[PDB]
């Protein structure tokens, strides 16, 4: 009978669950044509976990495992296989129910950031302490080499020859490498976790308005690049926080939608109303796309408990 | 009275609050000659942030701002003068109470993480990103005074005027020369000038009590080392602190370890009003337990109260 409950966080409180960002702005895309189907940032109301999601903030599209050796490949740069292991350093074993090891990234793209390695051998006339190196890497999630469900993945590097064989190696993730076409760029185009031609498993389900002159709302942060063009977005159906509160809490749902405000502290004025459902995601009444333009001190407030039948005030 | 709490984590679900990392180990050193006085994971019990500390895994060890000049070294590398701003883009204010803008780093070293830029004009706006490290101990970090240097092995490719982001990565090095020390602040201002508004140094009381710390290894660009961030408090107590602002009923709470499959307490600690914690401990090193581990309220008790040594 425990009542469900949000935190209490301005927009400038939150971050993303699918990037390590911020959250920029609330957004919509009413005629988007894709289905929604991330796999970081899921989490039930009453606190499951789904999908490729875990609780770290520093663990969202980050990577633990070992280098093996330097391999060929037909792109540009020196490529990389690492093996994969849990984030926690335990084996990743096949065989659970998840579509890939936890955090693992959920979208096609070239995804930015820096291998880490502190070898496992020390040195005696360095105090007993280890070598270590690290340097800029790119992970291309839609390569047949990215398949973290099997344990492998491979990065490249400008760097040609300063990554270790056999050594313990992290990947913190900044940004996007690119987004031109080349780089295969789709925020909702899921990787195959197990390589080319395979059909993905145990991935937490599609969302969707099913309430006509309804839409999704998302949590919107901007995303790093390394060059080129290109303003990219990466949207979160719930920012981490939320995930990380609804797990703590795991309250009872009571009904299938939970209506939510977003105030204004100030004012004690109610800005927008929005369906919070179930498995983890918002919808509101709007008809355009881009940012909701609103107070920096708001946020969403549980309200009750309604139904699927439920009218929502127009934003 | 709103009941005080802590959440339900364990160790391998909780981050560092002074580097954006994961919790590794628990950590004491009892034999610890320097003042800790750390700026971020700085949060009382009743949830009043201190420091430099804000709510943001994300913002912990970042800045924002744009980049006015390029200035060559001596011998190699290239640095660039950055004007930085709050996290959230607003114009920094030097005459709030807060030490630095919040996030900034609170300890010596040589930083490495990613510069990125987007620009402003544009079509779609032109972007650059490169490695590049900040020297904390340098004469040229002022914060507190809006500015910045960083470094990068890049010479050229940096752009003045639009804006810039400091994503941090780890340590470039811990060798003699860089200047690594956890619990030495920076000098906010720079050298001349005195650190204000900080959150208070922290120490055991009583006799064979020592700090417990929360550990993270941080990763190096280059050399050898094994360097570790030790935090007061994850940056997820932060946040629960601030959600929850319980009234503080004494100066001291009692919290146990607790191993929730066998429902055991392995061993019980002080956390103290100013937020950290003390256990009676007389070794240094890693604390060794079950990964199914957390820490749970049990009671207010007071500076005076015995620990069950560990
Ligand atoms: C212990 C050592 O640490 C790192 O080497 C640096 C070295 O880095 C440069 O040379 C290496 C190859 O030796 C790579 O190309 C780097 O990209 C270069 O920057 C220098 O920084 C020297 C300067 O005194 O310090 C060494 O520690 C690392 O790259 C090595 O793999 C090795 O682990």
């Amino acid at each position: 009978s425990k009542p469900f409950t949000l935190p209490i966080l301005t927009l400038g409180e939150l971050t993303n669950s699918r990037f390590p960002l911020p959250i920029d702005v609330l957004y919509t895309n009413p005629n988007e044509s894709a289905i929604v189907q991330c796999q970081n940032g899921r989490c039930t109301l009453d606190g499951e976990l789904q999908g490729t999601t875990q609780l770290l903030p520093t663990g969202i599209c980050a990577f633990r495992g070992k280098v093996t050796q330097q391999v060929q490949d037909e792109h540009r740069g020196t490529h990389w296989n690492m093996t994969v292991t849990n984030l926690n350093g335990t084996p990743f074993d096949p065989t659970e129910d998840v579509p890939a090891p936890l955090g693992t990234p959920d979208f096609s793209g070239q995804i930015y950031g820096v291998i880490s390695q502190r070898n496992t051998n020390t040195v005696p006339g360095e105090g007993n302490l280890p070598a270590n190196r690290a340097h800029e890497a790119v992970i291309a999630t839609y390569s047949p080499k990215f398949t973290p469900k099997l344990g492998n993945i491979q990065f490249s590097t400008w760097e040609t020859q300063d990554v270790s064989s056999g050594q313990p190696t992290k990947f913190t993730p900044v940004g996007l490498a690119s987004v031109d076409a080349n780089s295969h760029f789709d925020q909702w185009t899921l990787p195959s976790y197990s390589g080319a031609l395979t059909l993905n498993m145990n991935l937490a389900p599609s969302v969707a308005p099913v309430f006509p002159g309804e839409c999704l709302l998302f949590f919107r942060s901007f995303i790093p690049l390394k060059g080129g063009y290109g303003n990219p977005a990466i949207d979160c159906l719930m920012p981490q926080e939320w995930v990380q509160h609804l797990y703590q809490e795991s309250a009872p749902s009571l009904s299938d939608v939970a209506l939510v405000r977003y105030v204004n502290p100030e004012t004690g004025r109610t800005l927008f109303e929005a369906k919070l459902h179930r498995n983890g995601f918002l919808t509101v009444a709007r008809n355009s796309a881009g940012p909701v333009v609103a107070p920096t001190n708001g946020y969403f407030r549980f309200d009750s408990w309604v139904n699927q039948f439920y009218t929502l005030a127009p934003m």
